[PDB]
């Protein structure tokens, strides 16, 4: 259920991992994914790698958690290659209209929250 | 179970918003919250209030996921209160340490996911 | 210097650490920040002190620079601008962080 | 007069939020908004509520500083949409190129500013 | 002008869309900017250009400013900085912000 | 030499790992790495693999290169423990002063650049 199969990033091709990504991620997949596989694909096997031991195969949270978890860090950090590559991994996930809106207004609360939080210097002064 | 009380936002005075959040984040209560209580009290309810909006208590999402939500943003974009006051809330809910290790990694991805996203000029070049 | 003179002078508490600092071990680099602030907010420019103090306030706000909210903050309450003006300015830059993320929904919105 | 009709978060539609939007920002109008209308009205309305909170009717200051302090924001952090959004709001307020040029100017010195606020670690040990 | 001439010449097909238009619009500004960047990075300075080409382009790709990491890509390619130095200096910038995440989790691992 | 000893990601324990972050960053280590290795090992065995990745021994740069690349990035992003860390690193691999001063002056010019970068919008309408 991963975003890369199991092992994928152990082959000694790059493309097990950049199949997976086009079918997990289709319109949503980064310009850059192909480019890398193209013209660093050690650096793709690596970012699956690194893909899958934050988020192993059977870990502490489902996918649809980590996929919000990532939609919510990409809205909040504005990474548009993110963001739409997360809105279409949720797609084919099948995640819920609810949970994506819920994670877009958190996202924006997220940011509101940071800006009181950024403010105590001036609170004190006034 | 959420962050403040069923409509504590629309109380004629910012204490019930601020009880609940200074005993639901502990020690992460940000400095900005105290702050705003004193010189900026409908500010404090209307954060109350946008809280709640995102997050109402019976959601798309459950407190867990909405807490690693705004753990990994927070982590993601530097907001050091906002780290602090998830960290401090996940652990009044009692979030597993393999969920909070694994959204640590989840955040560290994104950051490294997005400067890949961002990397398609350069590697267009190559 | 009188760059730093200055600085304190306009800023007391909510100087920035990184300014005394700069003074005993760059002042080239003090001064062409001295320069480069002037080149930005001239005197008798197209806004006055206090719109000039508010935006370095939003700006410091929304981006999490530490330093500078607190040096604005100094600033402008030296300036004399009133809490409202100060409070406001706040609400205005946490608005702004919320704007930015909706400015960033598209592609999400597109697939539901 | 404010981007938006002050209470208009009450109506029974996003309809009247929506054509204010459209007609203050032009050309400058988010991509994001008219999708949020066909697709999450309670979040555009939200959007609006919030917005005349921070910027109600006769504040504490005039909309041409708020529209400055917004384009200020949206060129230092880089949010694309907020730029355009703003840059249209200010030519159909008829703000002078001269504050405008300036507000950029600004923005631009505030980033060089927070780089310095950031360098105390390292000039310690210089 | 020569500053807009020049800048064509070592950037040309990443040359920011903004640039011509500040030529245009705000000469003034598109001159200030030259002459920082010369104040930044002096000829016979402390770093030669292949260095201060990576450090530019690491915090392009590290801050997400699409403008500058296509203007620095191209710079680098002129300068005939090779294709293992560019990779580097990616994955350098993936690590950093990797780096800064964990740099922030002190208070998360405190409660541990 | 690097950070951290090649293969080390392979220790029985993250003991040489953290033992070498220490001795290279001094009191420039981020406090964030000794609760890692208390708990979180695996994932500061991780940090030191994907340190590695990104500089290895004999690549294309040398070390100072490295350490002023992720000291503007550290001060551009306003990373607090990353300026710290590259500013011990960079005084321990005795980097000249003139070469860190000319980095920082390069941050503070990049995120200037940046401004200008994102004003394509604004000018248009001017």
């Amino acid at each position: 259920s991963g975003l890369v199969p199991r092992g994928s990033h152990m082959d000694r091709t790059h493309e097990r991992v950049l199949q997976a990504m086009a079918e997990n991620l289709g319109e949503g997949l980064p310009r850059a994914i192909p480019l890398l596989a193209e013209k660093a694909p050690g650096l793709l096997l690596e970012h699956g790698r690194s893909w899958t031991y934050a988020m192993p195969e059977k870990g502490a949270l489902d996918e649809k958690t980590r996929t919000l978890i990532l939609l919510g860090i990409a809205l909040a950090t504005g990474s548009e290659a993110c963001v739409k590559a997360m809105a279409h991994r949720a797609k084919r996930l099948g995640l819920s209209k609810e949970a994506l809106l819920e994670t877009l207004k958190i996202a924006r609360q997220a940011q509101a929250n940071a800006v009181l939080g950024h403010a105590a210097p001036l609170l004190e002064v006034l």
